[PDB]
């Protein structure tokens, strides 16, 4: 299972032909779950599930899709807001697919195009596993921007390679994480003029008159299907009181948090975070 | 697997012989968890774990333990502060049965027993699992003294079935489970001469001069092992918000919240709740 | 001051005629602000802001506004959701006495009136001055329905003197407060047909659907004006954690909570709550 | 009023001998009133109250205390625990003026040391008015160190003027308060040799076998004053979720909360400021 042999590629119509970038892993499995990742600057995929996507692949039928504006996926320069913008991608590639009632597993970003996609096409989402999200956070105590929305925007208006650092830094509880070749890795995908396009489209989409689509935790009350919460204690971007909203309006809600782990629940916490999921999604 | 089979007796000394009556069962199993009850009028190891014995002994060295005051262990009718007094008394138990460093698995007032026992004796404690427990919460919200503290004040002031009933009620989310059975049961355990003793002894250990001990929160941030804590989202004795002290100041915890459950995690959600446990304590 | 010097009445048109009973004072003064009562079993203007009125019309043209359902104002049998129901009316009374914008106060039902008529009518509303308001709270911690909740829920299906009383005591943190003067009062008040009629057609507008329209906390963010929310530390029927959505999401929203202090802050803390009232609006 | 009109001096004996330097005026009055300022680099009593001195002297006995480390007061090279380091001084200068019962007023460091003497000098504290305050606060939802702390320990490290404008424009929610001339004098102040050997000497005394001390969250619970504390909702140095344990624990408190207002209360909010602490202390 590399990068290689799981990469697929679909063209769906939003306002117009859309290529997605993805992968796919598992296929003999009886059930398919869709992960979604989260949004920094040359994030995508497989750089965000390769600790999962494998475990994942014993048990279900994985599909990993990079975003509209991510990976190998359409950068297109104008967009509205864009958890409806990238559920809509979704959407075309489900039916394309022909794929039915799907679960989801989307963290920060990912997690909001998730929450996005379910309640604007309730009949074809299933469970939610949601990691450190945006749209249905809301911080009650943290004052906004967070550090690490501060430290993206930051390096939105100037793109350095120390700018970047930064940001990834406050991406983790242990900050070894963040190495030379990993920041390496994410600027050189990160400065493309492409990446660029799709970080000014970003910008722009937020002052749509749309952005209300983005205030989730006003809607998640809608919510029917079982969503599993996780959230690292020292989540530096959407931190842990973001999530009680959530907890307390979505009728059959869980949350688990780990000590000792931030924004990249998924790598941090990679073991039990798999095993969580696994679990919760009904083992496949 | 039966009440019966699995009793067995031991006696310790607290300031005295002291009988403590317990449960055993996964004889042949390598590690040993001790599960510790919570504690309302009637209540004992058995009908407290009765949906988690069985499942834990395939797993486990499991050992049930009614702790001093409850089920069919001393009622001395004095003690100090609860906790402490019944730490004491695990203590003499671990000694006489050679237990080394074992994991603790105790909710709401036996939840505050463990941790009562993993702060005053370290090196025999491992991993901790708390439902919904007393001493390390602290509520920050909800003005104490809360209904479910309130409603068994009211049954040990007059102990009727009717204020009985009423305490029951807000022990779970599904209040279909307060059958007319269980009221029966739990009433007339806790309407004996006996128990009332025990009742009184309780009553009089508040006001004892060591009422810090039982202040946990203040405490917890002393612990050094993993410990998982596990709340119903509708807690009405120790509620949600009396979670916030713990997860914070505990390096190596974690939090899970279930929607749509009360008090009585273990029972509520039986089957989330083994799982969750048997994976945290290292599958056995 | 008294009732009948204050007394008056209007007649506007909600959905057909209806009758508002209101109490005027203060007609010297410059500024004009409208009072909004709380929404007990027997409730009132007068009995609600009796220990504020006259300090308020030394400062204040005081119009303190009986809400339909309550006091000498038409008590229908059925209505929609009861913040919009009585907005309208409000707005009624307002267009009827060439009101400009002008400031609110309301504690529980009327400060969630307050703020549907200033989410209503915009151009209508100014500084707000909200005592443990309902709508636009949301428990966040506390299982709904509360304590507080239950008991007034409870004396809608069993209108008796104790089930009224056991209402008021969960309503104050010093019980002394509630006299049995005072509950017959209340008693007297409440049991009425017309009363009950009242109590009745509220209790099933719950079910509407236009609930929505009473989950605040999803709008108050549009909000431009300075808002003042005060609470009781100890409030069993609308926690303080019900106040984190709106401290968050108002742009220009200020909290003050009183220790040892329940669900009425003006009566149980009315000297600091004219005073601070006093001075948030502007002297006068 | 002024400088060197108010200054004065003293000189007790904490482990040796220590001078401290305040600031004194409204002798005449009758009620005296400590203050005690925040501990960023470069702060003293007069430049952190010169928007409070005045009012507050028009009414009560001012007594501004330069913390020992600040200002005029002896810099140390080493101390223990800050604040009982602190507390240990001003319980010097209270015993030399036979000094009461005071009530004291400090926003952050100072709140923690005015909060530390009420606790060491039980006889000796009343009334306490904490912005903001250290100790006795704990974030239970942000991820420490805050980015406030972080500017502060990003300075001490490398003191730089660009470093130090970093930390004062984390300081408040208006940032034209942060102007060249503020910054040019705080830095002047806070590059001397005297200075960074303070910060120095601080830095490391958080690693002292005494670090307990400054856990006041833990002890509150046992003052029995009325305290108020005020805060700003957008205090990215000791943010609003510090708040919480402290309203909950402390019998007599009071929250007020100033939305747009971040971590120096007294002067982005300085007239409601001081009508509130002028009100909560009594009129004097």
């Amino acid at each position: 299972l590399t990068f290689e042999s799981t990469s697929r590629f679909a063209e769906v119509d939003v306002d117009g032909p859309l290529k997605l970038h993805y992968h796919e892993a598992g296929v003999g499995n009886d059930q398919t779950v869709v992960l979604l990742h989260g949004g920094g600057p040359g994030a995508a995929s497989w750089t965000n599930f390769s600790r999962n996507i494998a475990v994942l692949a014993r048990h279900f039928h994985v599909l990993a899709v990079d975003q509209p504006g991510y990976g190998h996926s359409d950068k297109r320069a104008e967009h509205g807001q864009f958890n409806r913008y990238a559920a809509m991608a979704l959407k075309g590639l489900f039916d394309q697919l022909g794929l039915g009632r799907v679960p989801l597993v989307g963290n920060s970003l990912g997690g909001g195009t998730a929450v996005r996609f379910a309640l604007d096409y309730p009949a074809r989402a299933g469970r939610l596993v949601l990691m450190g999200p945006g749209g249905l956070s809301i911080n009650l105590f943290a004052p906004d921007p967070t550090e690490g929305v501060k430290r993206l925007s930051k390096f939105s208006v100037a793109p350095t390679r120390e700018n970047l650092e930064a940001f990834l830094r406050v991406m983790v509880y242990d900050k070894n994480l963040i190495t030379p070749e990993l920041v390496d890795q994410r600027f050189a995908l990160a400065s493309t003029p492409e990446s660029l396009t799709a970080t000014r489209a970003m910008g722009k989409s937020f002052a749509g008159a749309d952005f209300e689509a983005g205030m989730m935790w006003r809607e998640v009350y809608r919510l029917r299907q079982p969503v599993l919460l996780i959230w690292g204690r020292e989540d530096r971007v959407n931190p842990l009181d973001g999530a009680l909203v959530a907890l307390k309006t979505i009728p059959r809600a869980q949350l688990h948090v780990f000590g000792q782990c931030g924004h990249w629940v998924q790598v941090e916490k990679f073991d039990e975070f798999n095993k969580l999921t696994i679990e919760f999604l009904g083992g496949g």
